[PDB]
């Protein structure tokens, strides 16, 4: 069920690989997040943002789930839309890609993060398998059908591959 997705970094000839078990919820994407130790920090981020990540313990005042805006955005693969890229304290560096997409409507972790930083919350699975909405070509498909179609579309565009 898992898929590795390549997000294009806006303004750069560079890609970020993220992994999701829930690729059918991609139209609910509000952000992407990498671990503190992700090499994209040293490769692409400003001295000031690198300095912050190396000097400061990332811990929340109000909420435990917190992050640092990287100064980088990612292009949504199916919408004419940019997503902010964060370093977040709840992403494991050594687990899969050390990088996630945020779906606050359907992931309780992403939800708390999105609330903390006023990031968009976009519902895409109707409460009942359940029906997709706010999801363009996935609209009206069951979660099962949508999982199949989204992976086909990602593979067709060469931006996603099935990953066990
Ligand atoms: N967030 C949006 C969407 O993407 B999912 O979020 C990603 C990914 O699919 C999933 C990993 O899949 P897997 O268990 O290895 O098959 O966990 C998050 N993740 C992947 N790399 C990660 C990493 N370095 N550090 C922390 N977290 C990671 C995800 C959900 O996941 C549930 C399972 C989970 O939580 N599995 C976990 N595995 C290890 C820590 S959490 C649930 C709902 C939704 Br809508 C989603």
């Amino acid at each position: 069920e898992g898929v590795t997705i390549e997000f294009k970094i806006v303004g750069l000839n560079k890609k970020l690989k993220v992994f999701t078990t829930c690729p059918h919820t991609l139209f609910g994407a509000s952000f992407c997040a990498v671990a503190i130790e992700h090499p994209i920090v040293q490769d692409l981020m400003s001295k000031e943002i690198q300095d912050l990540i190396s000097s400061i313990k990332i811990q929340g005042k109000n909420n435990e789930k917190v992050g640092i805006y990287t100064g980088l955005n990612v292009k949504h693969p199916f919408l004419d839309k940019e997503l902010p890229l964060y370093v977040a304290n709840f992403v494991l560096m050594e687990y899969r890609e050390g990088a996630i997409f945020g779906c606050p409507a359907h992931d309780q972790r992403d939800f708390e993060f999105a609330q903390e930083y006023d990031l968009p919350i976009i519902p895409v699975i109707s409460s009942a398998n359940s029906i997709m909405f706010n999801s363009e070509f996935l609209n009206g498909l069951t979660v099962s059908e949508a999982r199949k179609v989204i992976v086909e579309k990602l593979e067709e565009k060469g931006i996603g591959k099935k990953t066990i």
